[PDB]
């Protein structure tokens, strides 16, 4: 239902932020 | 209802973050 | 009510991230 | 109540993203 | 309960974004 | 349940943002 849909969109948000954090780390060294 | 509106806005947020992740990588 | 207020704040969050994405893309090219 | 507390924290999040978007714009000029 | 837990994580998120905004301003 | 799942994804989001904040400062 709708609460699961919210949780799934939040999981997608976490995945994009993890990619951004990865690239941050890479830039730093 | 409003729970669907919340999920739709979160989907929009995820798409914008995906774009940001791409561009940041391209700029770098 | 309160669920509508939450959706409205998420809409504001989405708009600010769209502004950031736009600038990122402008800078990139 | 807790739903109002959630909305308030989302308002704080939008404000910080607005600041970040501002700096992006400043960087672009 | 879980609604309080959600509000607390959102507070932590706002705090990290405040740090990012600060660092943004400083790096620039 | 589903509210716990939401809280857990939000915790993960806070973690990734803390990492971004940390690496930024280094840069």
């Amino acid at each position: 239902g709708e609460l699961k849909a919210i949780a799934q969109e939040l999981k997608a948000i976490a995945k994009e932020l993890k990619a951004i954090a990865y690239e941050c780390k890479a830039i730093a060294q």
